[PDB]
């Protein structure tokens, strides 16, 4: 199923990459995307899958692409062209700065730094559960839960919610069939509604307060704006952090020389949070052309719809020599995972805040874990690549209990 060649783009552009189902998917997910980045590759190709559209392969020009909004709009941001309502997601700036600017105020830095003891916390208290087994599948056992509870804790609601909210996310993005998109977000906004309501009336200093008391256009926050602008910043911090937190334990699995490096220095796990960052970068959004435009030699339409893959920045080695090689030591690690742009993610901060507390507590409790013999990591492609599942193995008697 190739969309047919549309007649301003060129043959010798033509590079049928799949982002859903890339052909070196059983290499690594990572591995299979920057085969766009092999040398018979240009800078810029067209695709026929999913609908046909433009992939910038190389960072400079995913960098400038992100950059220059007035050409490149988030109005459409996914491959394929087609419910998705969430804030500031789709907006251009101006009207972006506003809405980003309150979101900024619940997951900013501040905030961050607020609660990163009630995040080690949870860490510790899923770790400890976990510690004494001697396995688990990492990413359904910790992964999967341990964002949705640090959103819980950030938006002050109690956990009891939890696994009816975790339905309706996992619908989103990964439906059993029970709902469609429509109705899952329906049910989403059906449940923050009348939280946001009575925070508008009776506030407190957690997120879905302040959001909901916010100022838009001199005026306040709508209702529709908030349930909106929480969604998003419900949505945003899940299944990145899974997959991320799921790529990254992998690897840490399979390369005990680097496990090694952090037991012995801890105090270098920031600086591996950043590197695992750039090397198992995970996601690829897009833009869809505001209007006719020549860019790097190629001329683009309006409407043309351009995957600009974030995961694809830090792989090129024109951005980072050796860009498959992971060294917790580089003294510049370049890559655009959280973004760039006018739209760079907002949570940024958290999910490195996630990343690092998750590293610390893990490597301290379970210092000594493997892949579960047998077993073979499967990953998945599209615009939030990940991990199947992830089944670790280790000796309680080399474990540090709480
Ligand atoms: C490893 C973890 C994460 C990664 C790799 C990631 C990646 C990204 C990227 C690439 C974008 C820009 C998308 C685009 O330009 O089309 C983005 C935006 C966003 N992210 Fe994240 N994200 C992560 C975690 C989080 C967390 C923890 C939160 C919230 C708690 C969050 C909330 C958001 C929001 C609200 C936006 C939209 C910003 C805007 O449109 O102005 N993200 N994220």
């Amino acid at each position: 199923n190739l969309a047919p060649l549309p007649p301003h783009v060129p043959e010798h552009l033509v590079f049928d990459f799949d982002m859903y189902n890339p052909s070196n998917l059983s290499a690594g997910v990572q591995e299979a995307w920057a085969v766009l980045q092999e040398s018979n590759v240009p800078d810029l190709v067209w695709t026929r899958c999913n609908g046909g559209h433009w992939i910038a392969t190389r960072g400079q020009l995913i960098r400038e692409a992100y950059e220059d909004y007035r050409h490149f709009s988030s109005e459409c941001p996914f491959i394929p062209r087609e419910a998705y309502d969430f804030i500031p997601t789709s907006m251009d700036p101006p009207e972006q700065r506003q809405f980003r600017a309150l979101a900024n105020q619940v997951v900013g830095m501040p905030v961050v730094d607020k609660l990163e003891n009630r995040i080690q916390e949870l860490a510790c208290s899923l770790i400890e559960s976990l510690r004494p087994q001697g396995q688990c599948n990492f990413t359904e056992d910790y992964a999967e839960p341990f964002p949705i509870r640090i959103f819980m804790l950030l938006a002050g609601l109690p956990e009891e919610d939890i696994p009816h909210l975790k339905y309706l996310t996992d619908q989103m993005t990964r439906p059993d069939g029970s709902m469609t998109f429509a109705e899952a977000k329906e049910a989403l906004y059906d449940y923050l509604i009348p939280i946001i309501e009575q925070r508008r009336q009776k506030p407190g200093t957690d997120a879905i307060s302040i959001v909901a008391n916010g100022q838009v256009n001199g005026r306040p926050i709508t209702s529709d704006e908030a349930k909106r602008m929480c969604g998003l910043l419900l949505v945003g911090g899940l299944d990145t952090v899974v997959n991320f937190l799921s790529f990254s334990m992998e690897f840490l699995a399979k390369s005990p020389e680097h496990r090694q490096e952090l037991i012995e220095r801890p105090e270098r796990i920031p600086a591996a949070c950043e590197e695992l960052l750039r090397r198992f970068s995970l996601v690829a959004d897009g833009r869809i052309l505001t209007s006719d435009y020549e860019f790097h030699g190629v001329q683009l339409k309006k409407g043309d719809q351009i995957l600009l893959p974030q995961m694809l920045s830090g792989l090129d080695e024109r951005e980072n020599a050796a860009p498959m090689h992971v060294d917790f030591s580089r003294q510049k690690v370049s890559h655009t995972t959280f973004g760039h742009g006018s739209h760079l993610c907002l949570g940024q901060h958290l999910a490195r805040r996630e990343i690092i507390v998750t590293l610390k507590e893990w490597l301290t409790r379970i210092p000594d874990f493997s892949i579960a013999p047998g077993a073979q990591i499967q990953h998945k492609s599209g615009i939030v690549s990940g991990v199947q599942a992830l089944p670790l193995v280790w000796d309680p008697a080399t474990t540090k209990a709480v």
